[PDB]
């Protein structure tokens, strides 16, 4: 069925399913202890994610969780990008074990996080987010990912208020994307993608960059959704004639001409990641 790959491989018997954690794309996440998943200390049950297929699964989320799995494999490890701790790929269901980020994905982190008009979230906070999620997007820039996914969502929030770059499920090597074939690039969500994208049917480095801006946009609006009152319909009508989001109240005039750069229409006139983080280190260090 899916070929054995020992390296990665957990015994079913070593892991116990627990309360679901929720659902969507291509699958669903659940809460679980695993005995043994830190080798060091094989008698621990660690408090892990499991992700596996929901019951009205088609062939093509079988795919996507396999493609997934295989993505967080050729990553390698890295403080803010979800860590994949193990597969039960054989004789049962395919279970995708991850670590456990408790406070679930950042954008409704922040929407709790809102003041009345649990707690409220500083300028340096939001900042130190945005600025973790650079380093995760330089790592994975640099082991020849492209995420093509990047969004409030799909970042995990650690107990400890890490963040974590998660579902990899469209997460391609840079080299195996379909280039100007009409079917490429037609499973990003509109809001959040480079116009490149969809005019070109290509997806570079800088693509990721453009979606960061969407994010930082998120970060700063403390969950706001993108475009707002702007249908998806209409949306690369008006980015084509150079339509972009105003400002966040709570964002500095420096931030949003960040963001600003992460949406400049010549991809090639973007920041890179190292760019990035090298002015958000800045920015951080002086706040
Ligand atoms: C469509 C993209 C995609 O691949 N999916 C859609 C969203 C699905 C989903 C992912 C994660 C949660 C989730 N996860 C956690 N913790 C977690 C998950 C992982 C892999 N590691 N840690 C926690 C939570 N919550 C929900 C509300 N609780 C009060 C806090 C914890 N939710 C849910 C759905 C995955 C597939
Ligand atoms: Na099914």
């Amino acid at each position: 069925e899916l070929p054995e790959d020992p390296k990665w491989e957990f015994p079913r018997d070593k892991l116990t399913l627990g309360k679901p954690l929720g659902e969507g794309c291509f699958g669903q996440v659940v809460m679980a202890e695993a005995v043994g998943i830190d080798k060091d200390k094989p008698k621990e049950a660690v408090t892990v994610a499991v992700k596996m297929l929901k019951d009205d699964a088609t062939e093509k989320d079988l795919s996507d969780l396999v493609s997934e799995m295989e993505m967080m494999k050729m990553i390698g490890k890295h403080k803010n990008i979800i860590n994949l701790l193990g597969a039960c790929t054989q004789d049962g269901p395919l279970y995708v074990i991850f670590e456990y980020a408790s406070k679930g994905n950042l954008r409704e982190y922040l929407r709790a996080r809102r003041p009345p008009g649990e707690e409220q979230m500083t300028f340096k906070d939001l900042v130190s987010c945005t600025y973790q999620l650079a380093r995760g997007m330089e790592y994975l820039a640099s082991q020849k990912c492209i995420h093509r996914d990047l969004a409030a969502r799909n970042v995990l929030v650690t107990e400890n208020n890490v963040m974590k770059i998660a579902d990899f499920g469209l997460a391609r090597d840079i080299n195996n994307i379909d280039y100007y074939k009409k079917t490429t690039n037609g499973r990003l969500p509109v809001k959040w993608m480079a116009p490149e994208a969809l005019f070109d049917r290509v997806y570079t480095h800088q693509s990721d960059v453009w979606s960061f801006g969407v994010l930082m946009w998120e970060i700063f609006t403390l969950g706001g959704s993108p475009y707002p009152g702007i249908p998806v319909e209409e949306l690369f009508k008006l980015l084509k004639e150079g339509h972009r989001m105003d400002k966040p109240a709570n964002c500095t005039n420096e931030l949003y001409m960040m963001m600003r750069d992460c949406w400049h229409a010549v991809p090639s006139q973007r920041p890179t990641f190292k760019q990035l983080v090298e002015d958000l280190d800045r920015i951080l260090t002086l706040t």
